[PDB]
């Protein structure tokens, strides 16, 4: 062919971006976009955290800062603060100094860096055959990230039960005890994307017990710590429980939501090891993978987080901005459930409030979604997931009535 | 109960990291560090460009900017001016709309995204066997970035002539004539790393002749445009010549040096093809590569470069800052050759001024380097490479006399 790129086709457009594209093209005056992948205020507007705007002003006014290369592993003060946020100041793994932190480009970078390491140094030398497990519907790119690291056997475990509209613990635990030993399990630390339903502490202890005696490697995805329920301790309970149980694991931390710094790509890959020497060996090889991916991480976003977490006055204001987004999400969840039960909508709806975080599995079948999209012009994925921050005091009456209508018919 | 990281070897530091580490531990007060990987002033300090401090203020005073996800490919205004800076305003490829741009994490990210694409869609699907050609002394991560993409045959072409201390034109062109067709050739667009010696335009016209006669894919590495010569049009002549000759190529752009934004990771992958439809399809397939690497690029660094290249008043302040760095390096080279020839040092030394950029091959053998490090405490690589910006007017007289001893005594 004349062009070198002639035999290359147009990539498959991701399903949620096509949803947003069709939304902004729908001329209906009652259109609702519940498929936005970020937090939106009650006025359908993005929200820059006031703590972020204040910290950014001081960074802009700080001549102590140059623009020289950060270390390969990233900004030190951000790395220690990010892992202390997930593990806690009183973590025994920190006192024993068996913790490492690689600054990442959001959670996606931490998942890629961790998967690249596992596909090279874990369960043998370049063992691409290690099974990797994901949830019923997981994050759309969990499969793609581990597939890019070379893993050739990506499996799924039961998580969300459509009929009970909740967690399928027996399907989860039986898929775990049937997994080959030393398999990697991708675990949502809190705020399950996209279901929103999380295991209880007494359910996590059962999930952890299976992975312990089968040597299943936990890979935590902590993308909404604090942002989900408004409590930093409760959102990190599963991570810290695995710490007390002596687990070795990676934990992909994201600060795009609890800080609202989506476009600055602030992430951390926390590593917990048996020995302090094992961490310096892991961080030794993380540098080689970073070097060939992004040579070193950006500084602006990580500087915002490190200043916020290490300063007690700005840490208090940040938690105030976090509870703002969590309480509004909590309010929108309860307002929708109250409206749906007031109209006498068939079926159970306590899962609307049992789930947490920004995303929620509404529990409707694909063709009930098409009614909401085509007839009522409420845009959501056929998966049945909505963005709770997409609900407002203005559209709650129209959305709740439409969901009622979608379940009346069909 | 051993650890899963128990057999992970402790990775050793790179040679450049050990050189700086040994330097700041050296107690001799005459020590000169010529191995810093960034621009340094006459006072051995980093330099934040004055236009960058001003643009950082304007961005902080812009309450309109949010922190929502940039497009997968990046900020459109940055990709607009980044590629426009490399190809020229009145470039035919731009007015014919056959140019694409991917915002990347520095030039290293642009190389990685480009290498990942070529390993999947170039010269067949998933062809990991297309030979990749690099300079015989090359930037070390070139082999590492393309190896991480999966290319199993990384080749070298003759470049640095140690005896004549210049460019081996006949060794370069001979290795390209014997290169297998459709082979990828990584080309330094300007200021070769680490030699600093560049092909003349008439030398570039012979390189482009062989690459066209054998369908060799050019992967340009433009990491010092403006920073090297002070002239943006001269530093991009080879790239713009390949456009006029009808080449399809990649060009990994870096803004770490000409803007001094090392730790903001500002890069761009310029794609030049024959048909505009294929270019869009290439950018789509690169979105899938990006979103599994870093989900989307950061905003701060790209905003700084975009505001600078978009506003004409800020554009000249930048070229004035660029001229300062290029002129100081030009003067440091000129005085180094002057003192060396004044001291009647054996051999030719016009290569110090014939080279361009802040990296120079001094023409010393590894044992002449050992004398400089051991007996004179001047820290440079065994290759003989020095950072010319590590030379100051207060140590230049001591370095030139030190180089004179090493060649007369060893
Ligand atoms: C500083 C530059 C741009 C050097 C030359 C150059 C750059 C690129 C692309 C890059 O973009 C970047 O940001 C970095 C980067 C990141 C970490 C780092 O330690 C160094 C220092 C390495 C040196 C100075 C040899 C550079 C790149 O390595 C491709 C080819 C090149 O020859
Ligand atoms: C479950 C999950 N994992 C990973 C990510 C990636 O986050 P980031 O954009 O910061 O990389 C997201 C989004 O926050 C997510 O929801």
């Amino acid at each position: 062919p004349p062009s070198v790129f002639a035999e290359v086709p147009q990539a498959q457009p991701v399903l949620v971006f096509k949803l947003t594209a069709d939304f902004r093209e729908d001329p209906d005056p009652r259109k609702v976009n519940l498929g936005v992948g970020a937090y939106r205020t009650d006025d359908c507007h993005p929200w820059v955290l006031p703590v972020v705007k204040k910290v950014e002003q001081k960074i802009a006014n700080d001549n102590s800062l140059n623009h020289e290369y950060l270390p390969i592993l990233g900004l030190a003060e951000f790395r220690s603060c990010a892992s202390r946020l997930a593990l806690g100041d009183d973590s025994p793994a920190l006192k024993e100094k068996r913790v490492g932190g690689v600054q990442s480009l959001g959670g996606t970078g931490a998942l890629r860096i961790g998967a690249d390491f596992l596909a090279r140094w874990y369960n043998g030398t370049n063992n691409k055959n290690t099974p990797v497990y994901v949830s019923s519907p997981t994050w759309e790119n969990h499969n793609a990230v581990f597939s890019a690291a070379g893993f050739k056997d990506i499996r799924s475990y039961r998580y969300w039960d459509a009929e009970k509209r909740g967690l399928d613990l027996q399907g989860f635990l039986n898929d775990l005890e049937n997994a080959p030993e030393f398999s990697i399990v991708v675990l949502h630390a809190c705020a399950h994307n996209p279901t929103g339903i999380d295991p209880t502490p007494e359910q996590w202890k059962q999930i952890a017990s299976v992975m312990k005696h089968r040597f299943l490697f936990p890979f935590f995805d902590s993308a909404y710590q604090g942002f989900a329920s408004g409590n930093l301790e409760r959102d990190a309970w599963a991570i810290r429980y695995f710490v007390s149980e002596g687990f070795e694991f990676f934990c992909a931390q994201s600060f795009s939501k609890n800080f609202g710094l989506y476009n600055e790509r602030v992430g951390n890959l926390t590593v917990v090891g048996k020995e302090p020497e094992s961490i310096l060996q892991v961080l030794s090889q993380m540098e080689k993978i970073v070097r060939i991916t992004w040579s070193n991480p950006p500084a602006q976003g990580a500087r915002i987080v490190a200043s916020t977490l290490s300063n007690p006055e700005l840490f208090e204001e940040w938690t105030g901005n976090v509870k703002t987004m969590a309480d509004r999400i909590l309010t929108m969840r309860s307002e929708l459930r109250a409206r749906l039960e007031a109209l006498k909508t068939p079926g159970t709806w306590n899962h609307i409030t049992d789930q947490i975080g920004m995303f929620s599995f509404t529990g409707l079948n694909p063709k009930q979604v098409e009614y909401l999209v085509n007839e009522k012009h409420i845009y959501l994925l056929p998966s049945g997931r909505i963005n709770v921050s997409g609900l407002t005091t203005k559209n709650l009456d129209y959305v709740a009535t439409s969901i009622h209508e979608a379940v009346t018919k069909i």
